[PDB]
């Protein structure tokens, strides 16, 4: 197996067990058993337990930010369509039980762990991405300026959190999209 | 000392290590060392690791529901004061580095096992509490009926999550209360 082949297999499996058991709970030996490789092989690719954790979380952040940027579409895409894209993709990601989204949200509440500084720093770009989208909407009179764009971004973040919990409770696309459209309509008003 | 006090001491130690290392990241041997008791003593009160985890999370939920209940106050309390109470007590708990609140939010995103079924079941009473609060505010025209009371309750929960994150970033009560009042002011127009 080529080295790029192998590294992505190990990262996949590490993300998988993180989603099932929690961030950073599985050892290199556990990853080795899932990949049917020696423990030394995993250490060759990730010299420390912490190096594997940060590289999995970097991939999780990239999945999150790529989802948002894809929803931004081309310039001039209406704020409403961007917001519906974000909520509908979040809902569908819960329905498919995507590992990265489960790990992202667990990362967000790992306050006391060495990984939380990575969460708050690495995800500034997504906060700024959402802030720019609301600021654009402000400029185009698609939403009022009663709240600063950054506060609207945080508000949307909280909506994504409750949608995430509600969709895990009830992974029904139609019912969940009705809830999400209600939140977005209220946010836009 | 007495058995119910000894068991409470073990639960408190388990909550401490759960907050530091993560839910379920301490065995009975670790708790025994923390409490200066035999390992058999811990198994006498908690026959399994799952029993200890479940009972710590029950205590965590009790703290959350108690905080909401005391914010509800007397039957006539205005919605604004109830909402300000919840957000201000949440911010204060972050400033105090309260173990129960850290574990509560970690629990909320630990979609696994029977611990997450325990999260959704045990906190249903808090969702109902918040729903009744908004329904009462609707009946007294403290907030419009554009959205159902249950949807406002969920919205406030998202506000609490973002306030929790922002307060852990910046502890300043003054700045954090201004942020919280901004979210509550916004919610009350919606």
């Amino acid at each position: 197996l080529s080295p790029e082949k192998r590294k992505q297999q190990l990262l996949d499996y590490a993300l998988d067990v993180f989603a099932r058991r929690g961030i950073g709970r599985a050892g290199h030996a556990d990853i080795a058993e899932m990949a049917n490789v020696s423990v030394a092989t995993v250490f060759n690719y990730f010299p420390t337990r912490e190096a594997l954790v940060e590289q999995v979380l970097t991939q999780v952040e990239n999945r999150f930010s790529t989802m948002l940027q894809t929803c931004m579409g081309n310039p001039g895409k209406p704020l409403l369509l961007r917001l519906n894209c974000i909520t509908h993709n979040l809902i569908d990601a819960v329905i498919e039980q995507q590992d990265w989204l489960k790990v992202w949200f667990e990362w967000s509440t790992s306050i006391r762990d060495e990984i939380w500084p990575q969460f708050t720093h690495d995800n500034r770009k997504s906060l700024e991405c959402l802030t720019e989208m609301f600021a654009e909407g402000l400029e185009k009179q698609e939403i009022t300026t009663q709240q600063p764009a950054d506060k609207l971004a945080w508000q949307l973040y909280g909506i994504c959190y409750v949608l995430y919990l509600q969709a895990n409770l009830n992974p029904d696309q139609e019912q969940m999209r009705e809830l999400a459209d209600g939140y977005v309509t209220g946010l836009l008003g």
